[PDB]
């Protein structure tokens, strides 16, 4: 598995990905739906460091999923993460794999001091997979996020640079 | 079921044009009036990413255009937008309006989480007034000359369906 | 009592009159609070025909009150009313008057076919006061606007051009 | 059989085609014009504005009829100028009648206008019945109102009112 | 005694208050306003616009008379709409003739215009025949053509040649 | 009973610059940094009408400046908010503290209609959580080494308040 | 022979046409010399009203020369003539009735009340072409424009609105 | 000798405006029409280096405002120039014609190096010709209805003076 | 006693005075400028650029003692140059230790840069040991560096890094 | 006499860019530096129109590339200009140089109607003084340490001929 | 053999190529980047910038070498950074030292610059002896200079004067 | 004698050092006359490097001249000195002192490699004040600069940096 800068090419894949997602996509904290917005949207923000976005792709070129950085913050030096595989290649190990790579660019390139990411309460599959990451729980947050009309609570779960990078000296 | 909704792209401008075929009433974009094509390309443009109004095209398994679905005067801080919806004439004694209205009131809110939907509807159309009251909808107003059809003022009924109760049904 | 076209130097009268209202205060549907952001808003808007007010003066020129009309719509030919008289001045008799004034000018130099305005149900008394100046209700809208974090119902109702000006005749 | 279409772009070739023997000055959204990259660069300047608004008169087999422009659209006053051009090969076919009344509906029913008036050239009195046929009638004589090869010529200002056109 | 003088910043409050009890939605170059903001703000917009030229009237010792307004300037079939406003105050001193006349000769020696037309209600007689004595002579009896407290009114439209005011 | 919330004025960034003298951080103007009062001015006249954050000068009685009430991080998709308050050195310890917060809760939650307000206080400052916790606020999450103090990180809690919590009080 | 207002594809034909004049090209009183130059300057003045001109083409559409009106002057009704007659054509007998169709144009179409044109003096025969087409001498400019780098005399000859209109009345 | 003339100031548009006084002819600023002094002042802005035309303001040794020299059409291919001279009405018959048509004459053919400089002259007032062909100046032209005065055209007599004649007196 | 203030457009005249005479060009943001003028248009230009922060050294009765500068502050490798300059009045006072301490305490406290470093002539050796006892060390001897009075000039690089200076 | 000058066209800039080669020295486009060929085009549009220097490409009847003719520093106020030829390797030695000086001189002196045309070479270059000399060139200044060549100052001739020795030739 | 070309937007591909494996982020005049569509949108608003100049080094037969980099070129100082980059395939050919010096000869003899210095990383000592051989000289050997896999780390700073370069 | 950066404030001491220059005034290369002219164009130019000048004020703040260094070349490192002395103050012997001030700010400040300046022929004294400042003649430019409308020829004298700067070592 290859993780390769997101380019214009690789939009049509982003649209696809939130087929069915049942809920609002954002592109650099704007809203869309259409293909023609996402694209207006990418053209505006090509060069805005805010947010940041990888095409994970496999030996023949597959679209395996994408791995994105949102809320980049250089004053804190903090990221949020945010992974999405697509729906057929969900079963097969992968998720662990596009995790650590993420962080090692979050912390070696980026040299950011803080990951960050959300998950549902009621997905505690989710929360298990970043525990067995290395990622800890810092918050359980109360109603934080509206989802099919309704609030839900989401736990807050985050890792540092200082570890990861030392977690084996 | 067969029936989709998605997000109206640029190639669907001809069939928003032809949708306006023999409708005697002069079409609008974002609330600005148009006739020719390239007027509704141009504005189409300009309102890319204007989030007053959102649209919907319609499309059976086969890929052929069923109609479209508006929401129009999408107002954030009330959260509450208006509702039409267009069938193409040869799809529109089948059957299909009541489905897209659900479907329409499913995106309205649980995705854009908005608190009121409300449409306007001819008095002298009493049979579109008792399919909107038979999926949902109640009377709120009896506007009175309220809107210009053919040169001659006409009365409509205001009807509305509240988020509280789609969502506990 | 003389209706005069707001000017900028009537602005701190504006925002003094949104004391004590508990309610977001809106520029031609922008909000505000502040003066600066007042006296911003009305420079952006001071061409803007979507919306007109009057600033009412005594003899004196003292400041009694202000006349809005809103949602000034030149395709229907209809727009919303709102009156607001200061306090002080509240207890005296000049609401009748300034209401017909101001049907007077939207319906001789606007020319508009219709005026509206929106009263709140538990507010029963300035229903009789509009239903003693001409206006009918044409609808109960239901939970539509927010007062204190709470949803209020909302009476709308409305007087026409062709009844106030042949009402002796 | 005949019907009206919003102009479009790709209708520019036949706008200027039908100005090639008119002996005047031609206009767009009162610019004046000859060449077609010039109407092709005023189309795109007023592709919005809304002071004219004009119709492609075609066949069922999409032959290019004529022209129907609606132009000095006053939307306080609620008046319009009417004019109408048929191309010669179709002059004598008849078509005036139904595409001045064609006309006159979307001016009353889509535009709600109050008032369509028309300037015809004192010196043709058969457009001068034609439209009288059509319920429109001289509300004045103007004296030298228009210059025509190098001479100023009267025009008769004939009006048709929205009242009279709509019977309920 | 009169003069007539092109119409300046400072003069905008005069504007303003001609227009104080005239029942009719007040324009500046076709641009609807009420407030002196609304005015100032246009007045700087049009400042070059040659569409419209005003003339402030003014006496021996400097007191404000009146207003002479050329709207609807066409300047390739030269022509203009001509309009005379007379502060309340001096509507009674026999002032109207002179002004006509100077705004007359403005128009046809110094803009060179070929046609002054102007459009009076059929309800003021008086007014008609003063343009009458003048020189105007009427060319239209326009059916329903403005709106008045909410009603339609007919107007006189009258005109006026550079050739005849012109004699050599 | 005596202090009053009034929006934000240009007169008032004085105060606002005055407020940043001793406070040992960097200080933002709807996130962008500053630090001398034409910086400030500048930034203030760019978001004069952003409404990503409001503020509030705190007076008494006297027109005596007590201190200052800021939203920031407003997020009408969620309907969340950030709340900070500054009282000036020569107020902090008379007990001001707990009148302001329930002002600034109920403009959040009757004039904004915000669904979610939440704050971020210092580990290292447990009497400031305790007072917050006696307003209302409840924890909702430890941040680690989540911002950066004199050149160092430090931890802070996160606590929130729900709207519905506020209203039936 | 026809007249036709110049359009883009003809730019080739006037660049050509300036081969060796021994003069400097203007296009709307700008010099050039190149092609692209003159394209660019066709793009800035495609509206402007000072200049006009017409190709002269004949049945079987050949290139026959170049009808050019400039320092074209609404105030007084004037302009200046051009005619360029392409090499190949200049032996067959055009001058005369492109001169004539030019000056119809000027006064019936663009109604223009003088016609005036300069003739070098050492060009005796073009002076008595354009005195057998109705021009008369009024002027006789004194080292009026440069000429391979020496100064030379130049007729004005003119022709009037009511003379060429009215000649055989 | 008392006579100077000094470059055009704002403050000298005052004296512009009232010299346009009973003309009867409409005034231009670099070929633009005006007639107020707003319209004067706002062209002064937009031309204030424009070198198409020149002008200066002659006064005498107590400061007294004599008159204008203009020099208009420059045209630095050509090098050459239009000259108008206006004397206020208190000073026009005091001799001071001559001299100011030498100084216009130094400074066009020493500091502006032109080569020729033509003026116009009505024919309807030959005392003029022979003023300046007192002065140099000889006719090269009879204008026939050249421009319009009062309603009606009017010939005028076209008359120049070259470089090297000045300078070799 | 000694104060550091953010610097203000009023602060901009003793800017100009403080390069009187220094024999070398002064820049605003790596613009060169001389006249006063220049400056608070180079002020006004980069009014909210971060490339470059100053603060004005005041004493307790307000007097303008001095200015520190940060500039080439690179804020992703966290680096930063110092500069100070202290008016010809006070060179004298002993000032400078204390101004080089509330510089560094701004630049690992508030900017949390990681490293900064300064410049110094080779022929100023009261300088270099003035800093060294500040806790800067030399990291380079940069040869024929800058330009001063027509001849280039080595000058000693010398650094503190934010570990060193911030003891938990 | 088959040599052939012709004004520049954007498809000469890659012979411009080729022309560059081994000539070790920065080239110059209206006096901005460039290297690569994207560099020269972008330039290329920028002036296009800029008349402060004019180039001519010098083709033979076969058309192929002889070399370029510019003139430079055209300064129309003392209507002087610098002239440099460049001439292509493969052509550099076949006595074309003494033809086009003095095309490049006849357009000089008798379509831009230039007073004086001057050059500058190198003095270690004392064949091309002669040449130019033997062209009618005079020297008329040792400039010392004038311009930089491989980095080190070199000393170079200026040589100027006027237009009345070239006409009167 | 070797060839050093300007750099155009057909070269792009090759710089973003050769940004593969590096483990460091790039940088297009002092901007980060990472995409394809980011260099070229970065490439296009830089295009005039002369504060860098890149050169694609080349062989006979058109293969891509190399890169040859000139940063921080400030033309004020007169000096310059020099940065390398070999492809992967030809790093052990030996062409760094020709194209080293081409590259100091464009930035003497065509820049005419007076210093030319460039960073080499402390734990590679045999690029450091590789300068040493064509000329530079270390002038600073800075402390915790940059970041490299989320670790600072220390920089050789080498130079040479273009008197050095240069003998008549 | 000081040498002081030229203000907004001097401008008018410019203005009115050019009252009987009998010469076109420059302002980075564009011609000027009146005041407002120039304060626009320098309001235009105020960081253009190009030109720098240098009021030169007595101890009394007297203002003495201008110093003016003019076609600063960066490339070459190459600067033209043009010195002006007011009529009051040129019999005093300011002359010399302002010279060498200005060669050494040239030399020191901007180390420019040379500085060149140019004297009527004409004016022989002129020639032998920078002589002995130390100035060479390297040329002797014919019919260079256009005075009172015919050509003048002009000496080019230079002097070096290295010469200045190491003349006494």
């Amino acid at each position: 598995l290859t993780l390769r800068a997101l380019e214009r090419g690789d939009l049509r894949f982003i649209h696809n990905l939130n087929n069915n997602r049942n809920i609002m996509s954002y592109w650099f904290e704007e809203p869309y739906e259409s293909f023609d917005e996402l694209e207006e949207l990418y053209n505006k923000h090509i060069h805005d460091n805010a947010e940041r976005r990888f095409v994970v792709e496999d030996a023949q070129k597959n679209l395996i999923g994408l791995v994105e950085l949102i809320e980049i913050n250089y004053i804190h030096r903090s990221a949020e993460f945010q992974i999405i595989i697509a729906p057929e290649h969900q079963g097969k190990g992968f998720a662990r794999t596009l995790i650590n790579r993420a962080l090692d660019y979050s912390f070696t390139i980026l040299n950011l001091h803080k990951i960050y990411l959300h998950v549902a309460v009621e997905n505690p599959k989710a929360v298990h997979l970043y525990e067995e990451c290395g990622f800890v729980e810092e918050g359980h947050l109360v109603e934080e996020r509206l989802f099919k009309g309704r609030y839900q609570d989401v736990k807050r779960m985050y890792i540092l640079q200082s570890k990861y990078l030392n977690r084996s000296e």
